């Protein structure tokens, strides 16, 4: 039934918004760009969740549209994304997707495929879905079993317990006096790694996988600004 999936995605978006806005994180790794940090925390009945925080020089809305509507275009500008299909679109910004990723953590996170149920909504500062003027833009994700899209014997089927892109609009003033649209880019990740790989190893790998990803996001943004798309 469709509604079993609609409920799973709304529940997943709320879990993600609530988690990503929780206080008191543990800094795992810092990034090259001032402000970039991958933090972590223990979350009841999830485990050790991870969060990248960083500032992106583009309207939050624009990044939101790219994730929502151009998911299949991700492999073109992000080499860590091998494949991106939209399996089904099921209403209220909800959809199923099949994603294939490449290796990370210099050999720890092997190439994995994913069956993702997403929720796409504009959230208020209270976490209610609004139609305009939002505190942030959410693109949630959670792994689901979809018949016809089973695990391949030749690839690890990864499991996203909870995740999201949480993008907050930020109009800043530049050194040259100009007023411009920017975005607070937050990324939640709770990927269960099958087997018993000791936690200190995973902390380095997940943090690396995240900091590596943001290099391409900024390349996508810089190019989009040059083609005056933003």
């Amino acid at each position: 039934s469709i509604d079993e999936y609609k409920s799973q995605a709304n529940e997943s978006m709320a879990n993600a918004w609530r988690i990503i806005t929780l206080p008191n994180w543990t800094v795992e790794k810092r990034g090259t760009v001032r402000g970039d940090v991958v933090e972590s925390r223990k979350v009841e009945g999830f485990g050790k969740v991870y969060r990248f925080t960083g500032v992106v020089n583009c309207p939050a809305r624009f990044l939101y549209e790219e994730f929502k509507n151009n998911l299949t275009k991700l492999p073109e500008w992000n080499p860590t994304i091998l494949k991106c299909e939209i399996i089904k679109e099921i209403g209220d910004g909800v959809d199923l997707s099949y994603q294939v990723t490449a290796g990370g953590g210099r050999g720890i996170i092997t190439p994995r495929d994913f069956v993702i149920l997403r929720r796409t909504a504009l959230l208020s500062r209270e976490g209610r879905v609004v139609d305009d003027n939002p505190h942030g833009y959410i693109v949630s994700g959670v792994s689901v079993q979809v018949p016809g899209y089973p695990p391949l014997k030749e690839m690890v089927r990864g499991h996203n317990k909870v995740g999201c892109w949480y993008l907050q609009p930020r109009t800043v003033q530049t050194p040259g006096g100009k007023i411009e649209d920017q975005a607070l880019f937050q990324w939640l990740m709770c990927c269960d790694l099958k087997g018993k790989i000791p936690q200190f190893v995973l902390d380095v790998a997940f943090a690396t996988v995240m900091l590596d990803y943001i290099v391409h996001v900024r390349k996508f943004v810089a190019e989009a600004k040059a083609r005056a798309e933003i």
